[PDB]
């Protein structure tokens, strides 16, 4: 079915201010706002590929594996491991607090909007070089009463 975001139908002059997405957004009342959303909070660089992963923490439960958590959050468990300085990817412990999500900007270059502001593209660092990647921002960026929000 539809994307959940669809900000682009109700927004114009879509711009990037570094990792921050800015637009003139329509408000319920016929007026306009200028709103910004920090895309570095919502997009990860998943070994060379844009992935929607919200900056968050996850507490390990008994029986979890890094693969399962990888699957639950859609991301390379190898990077979860490095980012959280995990000595052995097969050893995690209940109550362990793992940082996940965001942070694409730190390993991106040539970042720009294409397709009338609907698509973000970048060269993203991977284990072996730089990969060109694009992501449809309407998937998860929405306009609620003139504010850009993740949904
Ligand atoms: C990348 C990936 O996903 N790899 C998978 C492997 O992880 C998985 O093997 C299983 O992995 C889990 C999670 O690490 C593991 O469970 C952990 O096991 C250790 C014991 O070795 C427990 O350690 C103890 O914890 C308690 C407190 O919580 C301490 O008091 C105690 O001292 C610790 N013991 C030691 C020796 O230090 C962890 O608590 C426990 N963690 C969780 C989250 O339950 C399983 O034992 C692994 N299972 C097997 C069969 O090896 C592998 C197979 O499932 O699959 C890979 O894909």
């Amino acid at each position: 079915g539809n994307y959940a975001g669809n900000f682009s139908g109700s927004s114009r002059d879509i711009c990037l201010d570094g990792a921050r997405l800015r637009a003139e957004c329509r408000r319920g009342d016929g007026g306009y706002s200028t709103s910004v959303i920090d895309l570095n909070r919502y997009l990860s660089n998943d070994n060379g590929h844009f992935r929607w992963v919200s900056t968050a923490t996850v507490t390990v439960q008994q029986g979890d594996t890094l693969r399962d958590i990888g699957r639950r959050f859609d991301c390379d468990f190898h990077e979860i491991a490095r980012r959280n300085n995990i000595q052995n990817e097969d050893l995690i412990y209940p109550g362990q607090v793992l940082q996940v999500g965001g942070n694409f900007w730190d390993s991106a270059r040539d970042v720009r909007l294409v397709d009338g502001g609907k698509v973000l593209e970048a060269e993203l660092r991977y284990s072996g070089g730089w990969n060109r990647s694009r992501i449809y921002l309407d998937e998860h960026i929405g306009n609620r009463n003139g504010e850009l929000i993740h949904c």
